[PDB]
């Protein structure tokens, strides 16, 4: 209970933890209805607007107003953010001419520079296109500090998920904000955006920037304001916590505004409506620039600019329905909108049917504009799967639509997969630690944490962002990251063994003198270096001459396949003879060995090869594609996306990007968490063997980012594109699977891009630790992302 008759005198936006059953005068206060009864009057002035006006310059202190142009108004460090220009002939911010800032110019007392995050709610990345003509202070920031064209979201591409990302550095899987509406079946409990529940610290998980801070001894400004708090009061507010004293004065704060989401969602992004609330934003930020003008500190703090995600046009006119699809809308609860997830009206209903209702929803219409997934189905890029809180089944909805469970007042919304164009957001960095007039490549939300207690000189939290893969942004203050140390060498296997050693049920029609050593191998093949394996196992470097494998005695596979195709590489067929060949390996034990009977009696399985006998540099090397150390199980549906990759994909590759260096291999993840799985988390295996079955393939294409020269003799900066492709049954996904792979199969590949880092999380590899780039640099390549758009 909160005792309201106290009062807000000397306490206004006090950053004291109060709690019952004391007045609390703070900027959550209003949201628990917990305000002294005089916090309005006292703390959210109004008088007078948020201005200084010529006549009002040297007046007397009236305490009754908003913000002062009193002399005395400066020291006490509430003067209205215009004061000086109109009482001391001063200039705005924006009209002066940016000055690089190589140190931080502080008052004394200052021991490091503040940081203030300044959010913006759905601040589409494609809006400072517009430009100072529309936004002056804004374009000013993104100039003369550090920008990106872009920063990507995380799915869903909504507000409560991608706010509590940037301050955790984690994905919504970990951090548990999955969404902003949510049912945790555990709890039995619906989180709402507004209401009870979501104040309850149980929703919320990992470690907030914060707390981070707290913890360590950094103090914070309150993050979250009550909706009431005008965005004016709010920027008065962090200013007058700027000139605290020393011993109260926070080092991070942050402003948020609800704009220009809210204008977005009525008008649409395109919509002519737009350019007033990004000028009403700007105008905040000027306010702010302004303010930190006259107090000196326009120099000495670090500014971060950023959004939660953007903004697509989306209709009522572009909805599909449930009810067209299925016969029982009304037993199923449906999170519905720019994403679809499912599950029984009643919680734990016994009659829920979901392979039933995912059957009905598959490919029914021509131009059906969701596709439904099984969670461990979606691309592994979302990493939206490990949590409770999301339903197995969920539909992915195409950009501009809507999906609804049965049967117009918005013209924007956003939601979709985070790759999508419309919905990347902005960031902006400026100050001292940032770097001057500098442009660096889109990044992804989650590496932002990192770099915010960087800035702060904290210790991050366990989180998803790569250390390291941000050091570009920065003046000073970098991370110094560290190579991983390798866990299980290798292995280097001569001839052990005889031909007749073995018994696999393997056949093919194959001088005996002359039938591997490393040789020049190794400098063809494998331009980075060995993946280091960061996990205990034991594993065989096998070399060939078109290809080198890290070879795995426990899996009885290859952990990595690395092999290079030349520009101008020659593309050939399987002889007729060698169709259903494979060879036993004499590097390698029987035991430790897969063998052929078992796909013979699996009927549902096949096999494929990591290196492609399609691309083998003659027909004496072409046989090597053919050892039983090259095979993989895969399903003949799976096969039909493989060859097509293998076939056609990567030599047009190799012409496109002048040569690739290519390594592929298997990846297990049974419980769909986005790590290696243990041996005991693999669920499956070819019939009647202890063959185990990846969950994905993987493939990393690299090549010389200075196409020019060739894929393995580039001098700088490298190019990669990689992809985590589901290990499936069917083709269901691909609503076009029946016609010819040319028709299908790149579009599926598509959706499944992936940055190495994900690959790496998934196989327990580290790559590139071999090159002549320094590792910051590396880390940047491994958490880029090929998004096709
Ligand atoms: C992205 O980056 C994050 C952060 O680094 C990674 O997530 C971490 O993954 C590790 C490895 O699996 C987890 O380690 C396990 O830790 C548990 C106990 O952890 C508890 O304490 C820690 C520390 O305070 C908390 O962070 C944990 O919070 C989780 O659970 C609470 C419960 O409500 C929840 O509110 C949070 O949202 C969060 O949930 C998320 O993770 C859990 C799994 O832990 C998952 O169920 C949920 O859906 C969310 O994803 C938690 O309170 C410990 O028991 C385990 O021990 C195991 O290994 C040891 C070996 O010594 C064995 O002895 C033991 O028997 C177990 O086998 C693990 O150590 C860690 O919890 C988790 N951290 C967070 C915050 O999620 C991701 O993996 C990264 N993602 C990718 C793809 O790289
Ligand atoms: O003062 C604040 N008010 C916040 N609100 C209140 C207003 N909300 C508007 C809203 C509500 C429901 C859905 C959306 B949407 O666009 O998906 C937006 C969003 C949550 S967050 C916030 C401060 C904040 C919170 C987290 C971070 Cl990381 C930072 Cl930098 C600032
Ligand atoms: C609720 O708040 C008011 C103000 O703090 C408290 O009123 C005071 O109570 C003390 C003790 O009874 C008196 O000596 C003062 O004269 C009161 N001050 C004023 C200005 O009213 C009241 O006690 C609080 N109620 C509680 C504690 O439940
Ligand atoms: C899947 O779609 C089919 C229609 O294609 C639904 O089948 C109908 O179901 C009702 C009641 O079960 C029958 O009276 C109709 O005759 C059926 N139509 C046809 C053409 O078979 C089926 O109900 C749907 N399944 C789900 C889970 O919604
Ligand atoms: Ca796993
Ligand atoms: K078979
Ligand atoms: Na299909
Ligand atoms: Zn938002
Ligand atoms: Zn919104």
């Amino acid at each position: 209970w909160t005792n309201t008759s106290g009062s807000c005198k000397g306490r206004c936006f006090e950053l004291q933890e109060v709690g019952p059953p004391d007045c609390r005068c703070d900027n959550l206060c209003k949201s628990y209805s917990s305000c002294c009864h005089d916090f309005d009057e006292l703390c959210l002035k109004t008088a007078r607007g948020w201005e200084c006006t010529k006549d009002r310059c040297g007046e007397v202190r009236n305490e009754e107003n908003a913000c002062h142009c009193s002399e005395d108004c400066l020291s006490r460090g509430d003067c209205c953010t215009n004061y000086q220009v109109v009482c001391k002939g001063e200039s705005h911010w924006v009209d002066d001419d940016c000055e690089e800032i190589r140190v931080p110019e502080c008052p004394a007392g200052f021991v490091r520079p503040p940081l203030i995050i300044f959010s913006v709610d759905g601040f589409r990345a494609s809006y400072m296109k517009k430009g100072s003509k529309v936004m002056p202070n804004i374009e000013k920031l993104r100039s003369c500090g550090t920008h990106a064209p872009y920063m990507r979201p995380v799915y869903p591409t909504k507000t409560f998920p991608n706010l509590y990302t940037l301050a955790t550095g984690l994905y919504p899987e970990s951090h548990g904000i999955v969404g902003n509406s949510m049912y945790d079946p555990v709890f039995d409990a619906t989180f709402h955006l507004r209401g009870r529940e979501k104040f309850n610290h149980r929703w919320w998980g990992g470690q907030p920037l914060w707390i981070t801070a707290t913890k360590q001894g950094v103090r914070a400004g309150t993050f979250f304001w009550s909706v009431s708090i005008p965005h004016e009061r709010r920027i008065l507010t962090i200013l007058q916590w700027l000139s605290l004293p020393d011993n109260e004065r926070p080092s991070v704060y942050a402003f948020y505004s609800e704009q220009p989401d809210f204008s977005g969602h009525k008008y649409g992004p395109f919509g002519p409506e737009m350019t007033n609330p990004l000028r009403e934003i700007d105008k905040t930020v000027g306010q702010l620039m302004d303010g930190l003008k006259q107090l000196k500190l326009h120099r000495c703090v670090n500014v971060i600019f950023v959004g939660d995600h953007g903004m697509e046009d989306v209709t009522c006119d572009r909805t599909e329905f449930l009810s067209n699809y299925l016969t029982n809308v009304d037993d199923i609860t449906l999170v519905p909108g720019t994403l679809g997830r499912i599950r029984p009206k009643i919680p734990n209903n016994l009659k829920y049917d979901p392979k039933a209702i995912i059957a009905n929803l598959t490919c029914k219409k021509p131009d059906q504009h969701f596709k439904p997934y099984m969670k461990q189905h979606l691309p592994k890029r979302l990493h939206y799967a490990n949590n409770r809180r999301i339903e197995d089944l969920h539909l992915l909805v195409e950009r501009r639509w809507h999906v609804a469970r049965k049967p117009c007042f918005f013209q924007g919304d956003h939601g979709f997969d985070n790759k999508v164009n419309s919905m990347q957001t902005v960031f902006v960095g400026y100050g001292p630690t940032f770097k001057y007039r500098t442009k660096v490549p889109p990044f992804e939300n989650i590496e932002l944490y990192n770099v915010m207690c960087d800035l702060l000189g904290l210790k991050p939290a366990p989180n998803n962002g790569t250390h390291g893969s941000l050091n570009h942004l920065l003046r000073t203050n970098t991370f110094r990251p560290t190579l991983p140390e390798e866990v299980s060498r290798p292995n280097y296997p001569g001839i052990m063994y005889l031909q007749s050693d073995f018994d696999l049920g393997c056949t093919c029609d194959d001088l005996e003198e002359l039938n591997h050593t490393k040789g020049s191998t190794e400098e063809r093949h494998l331009l980075y270096g060995r993946p280091a394996v960061l996990y205990r196992t034991s594993y065989d470097i096998l070399y060939h001459t078109d290809f080198e494998s890290g070879y795995s005695e426990i899996f009885l596979m290859p952990l990595w396949t690395s092999y290079t195709i030349s520009k101008q590489a020659e593309v050939s067929s399987i002889p007729e003879h060698l169709t259903n060949c494979v060879r036993p390996d004499v590097r390698v034990s029987p035991g430790f060995s897969q063998n052929c009977l078992a796909y013979k009696n699996d009927k549902q399985m096949s096999y494929g090869f990591l290196f492609p006998p399609y691309l083998s540099s003659s027909p004496e090397a072409k046989y090597d594609a053919f050892l039983v150390t090259n095979m993989v199980p895969m399903y003949p549906a799976f096969k039909r996306v493989w060859t097509y990759f293998q076939r056609v994909l990567v030599k047009k590759y190799a012409s496109e990007r002048n040569g690739v260096n290519v390594i592929s291999g298997p990846i297990f993840d049974y419980n769909y968490n986005g790590l290696r799985d243990i041996e005991d988390e693999i669920k499956q295996y070819v019939e009647g063997s202890s063959i185990p079955v990846p969950t994905h393939y993987y493939s990393i294409i690299t090549s010389c980012l200075d196409f020019t020269q060739p894929a393995d003799k580039c001098d700088g900066p490298l190019s990669v594109s990689s992809f985590i492709l589901p290990h499936r049954p069917d083709n269901d996904e691909s609503c076009n699977s029946s016609e010819d792979e040319s028709k299908w199969v790149e579009e599926l590949m598509k959706m499944h891009t992936a940055r190495v880092r994900d690959i790496e999380h998934l196989t327990g590899l580290d790559f590139y630790r071999k090159t002549s780039r320094s590792y910051s640099e590396i880390l940047t390549l491994k958490t880029y992302l090929h998004t096709y758009e």
